[PDB]
């Protein structure tokens, strides 16, 4: 394996979400065949952010997912080479992103170049007014669409005031390398929080747990 049970994360975003621009650092570690991972990530430009950090943070890689002998790991079999990402999140109020990461890997770290654009978000909803609590915990389905790996997530956010604010993710997933072979369909569970913050989230620790599973 090229893959170590103990890996460094690099990463840097750069973006803009209903005009605002922004660029985000991250450096952290993970456990590939665990599928756990943290890291600490630092607005480096344009904070305070004006709106919810936590449309970010499913862009801040499915190597950390533990991945079962029966169903084929894409992700790390992608590795030394790498694999790029690219992601729809469409919100129930008409708020759509686009993100993209290009994964590579150096030695012990995954580098990630990461993009993440935003619009449409209403200047009065819970996005642009900071009103998100968290990700709920969640299920990719992947499967083959077109020829290419998918990810699809119907997920929400929990906002203030008991009340949720859903979201629909779709990834498409390309290694680098010709002839790593698609995996039959299968789902990912997945956890994200954030663990600690500072006052306009311009420092956020980010934790994620994901399993691999056949729904049995």
């Amino acid at each position: 394996s090229a893959i170590k049970p103990d890996m460094k994360i690099k990463l840097r975003m750069e973006g803009n979400v209903n005009g605002h621009h922004f660029v985000i650092d991250g450096d952290g570690t993970g456990k590939p065949f665990e599928g756990k991972q943290s890291m600490d990530l630092e607005v480096k430009e344009g904070g305070p952010l004006p709106f919810a950090f936590d449309i970010l943070t499913t862009a801040f890689n499915r190597v950390f997912a533990k991945y079962p002998d029966n169903i084929q790991d894409y992700f790390k079999q992608s590795f030394p080479k790498g694999y790029s990402w690219e992601r729809s999140l469409t919100f129930e109020d008409g708020g759509i992103c686009n993100a993209r990461n290009d994964i590579t890997m150096e030695g012990d770290t995954f580098y990630n170049k990461v993009r993440f654009y935003g619009t449409n978000f209403p200047a009065n909803g819970p996005v642009m007014q900071k009103k998100t609590l968290k990700w709920e915990p969640s299920t990719e389905k992947m499967y083959v669409r077109d020829g290419v790996l998918t990810g699809d997530v119907e997920t929400a956010l929990l906002l203030e005031g008991n009340a949720h604010y859903r979201c629909d993710f779709r990834t498409t997933y390309k290694a680098k390398e010709k002839g790593v072979k698609l995996p039959g369909a299968h789902f990912v569970d997945h956890c994200i929080e954030i663990l600690s913050h500072d006052k306009d989230y311009n420092k956020v620790k980010l934790y994620e747990h994901a399993v691999a599973h056949s729904g049995l």
